[PDB]
């Protein structure tokens, strides 16, 4: 029923990192929660939550290979995950119609979807953006981080995408405050999330376990319930 679409400008900012426990501390809530991995990349939502290789994507649901719910797996904490195979762009052209619905039958099945989007503003992520009701933007406390994300606000609100607010990702806790407030400034947003830069995040993408579920009072953690508080 909430459709939220994760992305960002540049390339590196840990978005997906972002996006997996959110997803697991929201489940953790209570909330059905589920993540379509449109991310075709490495390092993506799969070795971050932990899982072993996913066989059916919704590629193979598009070519009526198989039906939607083999396409849906459970992770860490009771999030789900739908992998994407092949890039938004490619299931778009492949046939419309049908990515639709099939993303319809996905919003059936629980009450938060997540969409990991692609990296930056490709086609495939623009289309991820224009999919959901709400954008999180995730930027560092880099000026290009910010100005980058500056681009992907802007198509949001070019699309009819609602911006949900926006996570600064790997702030040293020192000046937060200064900088939240010249980050609002500057892509004239809210920010609902400042995720401090954790060893931690980086040891539990080595070893799959999401910090939410191996160091739950790590500063990274703690600020990403946090968020999942806000957002629920």
């Amino acid at each position: 029923v909430r459709t939220i679409t994760v992305a960002s400008g540049k390339g590196g900012t840990g978005k997906t990192t972002i996006t997996a426990n959110l997803g697991v501390a929201l489940a953790q809530l209570g909330h059905d929660v589920t993540i379509v991995d449109a991310d075709i990349t490495m390092a993506n939502l799969e070795l971050i939550l932990g899982m072993e290789g996913l066989p059916v994507t919704l590629q193979n649901v598009l070519a009526g290979e198989a039906r939607i719910d083999e396409a849906i797996y459970v992770g860490p904490g009771g999030v789900k995950v739908v992998p994407a195979g092949v890039s938004l762009e490619g299931l778009r052209k492949a046939n419309p119609e049908k990515l639709e619905d099939v993303l319809t039958q996905i919003m059936e099945s629980t009450d938060i979807l997540l969409l990991d989007a692609p990296a930056g503003l490709e086609r495939s992520a623009v289309i991820a953006i224009a999919a959901a009701q709400e954008l999180l933007l995730v930027v560092n406390p880099e000026i290009s981080s910010i100005t980058d994300g500056l681009k992907t606000k802007i198509v949001a609100e070019r699309l009819g995408t609602k911006v949900l607010g926006v996570v600064v990702n790997r702030i040293t806790t020192l000046g937060i405050e200064m900088a939240k407030n010249e980050i609002e400034a500057i892509l004239e947003a809210k920010v609902i999330g400042l995720i401090p830069e954790d060893p931690e995040v980086r040891r539990a993408a080595a070893y799959g376990k999401p910090v939410v579920l191996r160091s739950p009072n790590s500063p990274a953690a703690r600020a990403i319930v946090e968020l999942a508080n806000y957002i629920a």
